[PDB]
């Protein structure tokens, strides 16, 4: 077994239908690695596309500081290993539930410096012609003097020809759920602001109904924080109904509010 080989498995740090996901030391380097586990999935099936959009993700995109870097891939025992970069921070969604329990919280400049850092992500990401499709709390990690990375990229799809497996309705644009894939990077930009909100402090999003399409009317979450009325519109207009008006990541990243 190459996963027993080449690794020692430290703790289980993941779990769903998706497998599990182990902190693991690799032996020849003695550095630690974040592998997950999961059943091969049946040929041709959702759980297959899913795991090929990853890898040939992966093929295209090399390395970035903003995204989890992805080290190999490989099968064994009916099983697919995936072997990234350890974050060991863990993901936003971890730090937004700890935050909750030991009531601490982002300050506006660390709300601020999330978005510019996950932004500076998805500028390379749509530089090479894809997009992530599912960019929300759970799959930001964190490192360390703090370092936010997108993970996750079994939903990354190109922008030409895209396969789009829809990601979480929470985070979803309505132009998506309309079947209008003409402008997916901006999907990717709505998707981080509620994910700003999220870390904001903003109650538990909505998966459907009245609140749901309140939303996607352009209409933020209600937010605890006392946030400029700045920084407020900019999180406004990267919702708004016309993906068109939302800023690219690029755009996004040379923003004043964000800068520095
Ligand atoms: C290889 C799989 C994807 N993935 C990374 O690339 C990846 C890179 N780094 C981390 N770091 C990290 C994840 C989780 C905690 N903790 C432990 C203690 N608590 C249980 C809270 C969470 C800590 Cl300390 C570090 N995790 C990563 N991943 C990861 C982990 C778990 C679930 C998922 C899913 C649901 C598949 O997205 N992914
Ligand atoms: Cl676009």
């Amino acid at each position: 077994s190459r996963y027993t080989t080449e690794f020692h498995e430290l703790e289980k740090i993941g779990s769903g239908e998706f497998g599990s996901v182990f902190k693991c030391v690799k032996r020849l380097d003695g550095c630690i690695y974040a592998i997950k586990r999961s059943k091969k999935p049946l040929a041709g099936s959702v759980d297959e596309q899913n795991a090929l959009r990853e890898v040939y993700a992966h093929a295209v995109l090399g390395q970035h500081s903003h995204v989890v870097r992805y080290f190999s891939a490989w099968a064994e025992d009916d099983h697919m290993l995936i072997q990234n970069e350890y974050c060991n921070g863990g993901s936003l969604a971890d730090a937004i539930s700890e935050n909750y329990r030991i009531m601490s919280y982002f300050k506006e400049a660390e709300l601020k410096d999330l978005l510019l850092q996950v932004g500076r992500g998805l500028r390379y990401i749509h530089s090479m012609s894809l997009v992530h499709m599912d960019i929300k709390p759970s799959n930001i990690f964190i490192s360390r003097k703090v370092m936010f990375k997108i993970g996750d990229l079994g939903h990354v799809t190109r922008i030409s020809s895209p396969q789009v497996e829809e990601g979480d309705s929470r985070f979803l644009a309505n132009e998506v759920l309309q079947e209008n894939y003409t402008h997916l990077p901006k999907a990717d930009i709505f998707a981080l602001a509620l994910t700003v909100v999220c870390a904001a402090g903003a109650e538990p999003l909505p998966r459907n109904g009245d609140q749901w399409h309140e939303i996607r009317q352009g209409r933020l979450p209600r937010i605890p924080q006392v946030l400029s009325q700045e920084f407020t519109e900019l999180l406004k207009v990267m919702i708004h109904p016309d993906p068109e008006r939302r800023p690219s990541a690029m755009a996004l990243v040379k923003h004043s509010v964000l800068l520095s």
